[PDB]
């Protein structure tokens, strides 16, 4: 191991303004198509993301045919019906409202996996909790989503359609799990804050609500 | 929604130093207790990961007392006696070698949880796949190990329990789930790989492999 310590001060403020300044896009999404030296940065950094036993489980589907595109967008649409079926009133008319995907608009989306069988008969770390190669691969998601931040280009979230569903359309195993759908593409224009909440969705919530000392309930 | 602002080549590079340099820290925490203004920073960086929905499940129980720490500790040692079990021969050798934790050493401790109840009967986006709350807790996990090393803080992640002891003794309610158990410390030396793979549990598998074009297993 090699020496280490606080980055400077110029530094540290570049962290927290990725982390700060990072918004989940959907309908901001420019056309032009993503360089390799980009995207192989955007892996890399996915790639030096945590994950238990080091397992290493995830696999990223690079996908950018129109047609690709296209079917998930359907797979979605058929899903977010279903889901603003679930709404009533005001807040099923809300949920319509609201944009929550840029599939077709992003150039480039990948598909995030988690290979459940990877890393042996036993793996280290998730002896106790089978969740923990899931929860590694959405670190490799962060990661991303912030180096992508700190490039110019946005990133989207979409986890609305039946996991079978977009298995079969990219040919993925049984062993394999779809963590999440990712839609990319450089961006100009941000929202300032969460856009749900702009929409009146949700509001951030007080963080000195969501602390506790020493034990739950505890301030 | 307004123009987005854009990283420097310096502060892009801050952002990549920290996702390359961060490392699951267990035996490298100073005895320096963190103060409450750095707490408070770590905690607003995790707090502004993207959740589900924007749900926002996380609660952060933050651990300091020595009894509290030595319980944890128990805890580990008897699910860590129970996975190394799970191994034989030369690997159970080197498991056994491992060290997995720092809930000693690591003057500060938080449980990161995860409200599966929160956000109501209904929660955008968690309709067709029930994990996605787990999952955006992870994501202010990630956010807060970034931040972390930017601080100088080490920090790692500790899976070996049963979650069961671990909300009884902090007191925490059956809708609350358990996702993560991190040791936080100041840390003046760092390995400059995974510390897994210098000691010859893994190896950083190619990312090459793990990359594929438009399809499962298409290259
Ligand atoms: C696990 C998980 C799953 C999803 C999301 C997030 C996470 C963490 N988000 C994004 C979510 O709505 C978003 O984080 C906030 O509403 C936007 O916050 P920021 O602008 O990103 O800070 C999301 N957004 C969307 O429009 N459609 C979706 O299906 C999803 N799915
Ligand atoms: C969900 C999850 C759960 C755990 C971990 C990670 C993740 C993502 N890691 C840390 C892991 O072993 C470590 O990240 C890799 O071996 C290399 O990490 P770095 O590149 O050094 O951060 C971990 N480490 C440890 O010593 N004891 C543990 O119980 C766990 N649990």
């Amino acid at each position: 191991l090699t020496a280490a310590g606080a980055f400077s001060s110029d530094e540290r403020a570049a962290v927290y303004r990725a982390i700060e300044t990072r918004r989940d896009v959907r309908d901001e999404f420019l056309p032009e198509p993503l360089s390799e030296e980009l995207i192989a940065r955007l892996l890399g950094a996915a790639h030096q993301a945590p994950s238990v036993g080091f397992m290493q489980p995830w696999n990223f589907v690079l996908v950018r045919q129109d047609e690709t595109r296209e079917k998930v967008w359907q797979a979605f649409q058929r899903a977010n019906d279903e889901a603003a079926e679930m709404f009533s009133g005001e807040r099923q008319a809300k949920y319509r409202s609201l944009k929550l995907e840029g599939i077709r608009k992003a150039p480039l989306s990948i598909c995030v996996t988690c290979d459940r069988t990877r890393g042996g008969a036993v793996v280290l770390g998730r002896t106790h909790n089978p969740q923990m190669d899931l929860y590694s691969t959405v670190c490799a998601v962060q990661n991303l989503w912030l180096a992508a931040r700190a490039e110019g280009v946005g990133v989207g979230w979409v986890s609305i359609f039946h996991e079978s569903e977009i298995k079969a359309i990219l040919g993925i195993p049984d062993h394999v799990e779809i963590v999440a759908w990712l839609c990319l593409g450089f961006v100009d224009r941000l929202y300032q804050e969460p856009e749900l909440a702009a929409k009146g969705w949700r509001q951030r919530l007080p963080l000195e609500d969501l602390v506790f000392e020493e034990g739950w309930g505890v301030r």
